[PDB]
């Protein structure tokens, strides 16, 4: 998970013409650089550091307009929204309480991004209101099959995550619109 390699993936996807590139990191400085290089969606992870909202705060001040935040903890997600995140990432393995909070805000504002390794799960989340459906099957055959099926279902804002721009480009070709470089 090397930053210089990650930035190069963003650069290559930009050269290929992608306009909805995302970048996942725990460091606002790394995210700011990815932003300058072509990433429009900046995902603050810091699933290790608690007050990772400090990172959201700094990116907000720097002027990024699409900041995402991942936590399984609805209280953390809500704080991140308050500090300027507009995309809250919830996971299939999360407690039901996580979606419950992000759904309240989504009605009122925020977008919900749902990560599952089962495409039928992702479809249900789409039907239940999720704005962004993240495919991250490490098997590429299965992952690209999930992207294809979500496109067939009409699910919108399909995302795929990889450390390799070539896999992201294949996902893009098959129907993914958001391409997450995992730094």
């Amino acid at each position: 998970m090397d930053k210089d390699e990650a930035w190069k993936q963003v650069e290559q996807l930009r050269r290929e013409g992608a306009t909805r590139i995302a970048y996942r990191s725990d460091d606002w400085r790394d995210l700011k650089e990815a932003w300058k290089k072509g990433a429009d969606i900046l995902i603050v992870d810091a699933t290790d550091k608690d007050e990772a909202w400090k990172q959201v705060e700094q990116l907000r001040r720097e002027g990024a307009t699409e900041i995402a935040y991942r936590s399984d903890d609805w209280r953390d997600l809500k704080e991140a929204w308050k500090k300027g995140a507009d995309i809250l990432i919830v996971d299939a393995t999360d407690k039901d309480e996580a979606w419950k909070q992000v759904e309240q805000l989504r009605r009122e504002a925020t977008r919900i991004a749902y990560r599952s390794d089962d495409w039928r799960d992702l479809k249900e989340a789409w039907k239940k209101g999720a704005d962004i459906l993240i495919v991250d099957a490490t098997d590429k055959d299965e992952a690209w099959k999930q992207v294809e099926q979500l496109r067939r279902e009409g699910a919108t804002e399909i995302a795929y995550r990889s450390d390799d721009w070539r896999d992201l480009k294949e996902a893009w070709k098959k129907g993914a619109d958001i391409l997450i470089v995992d730094a």
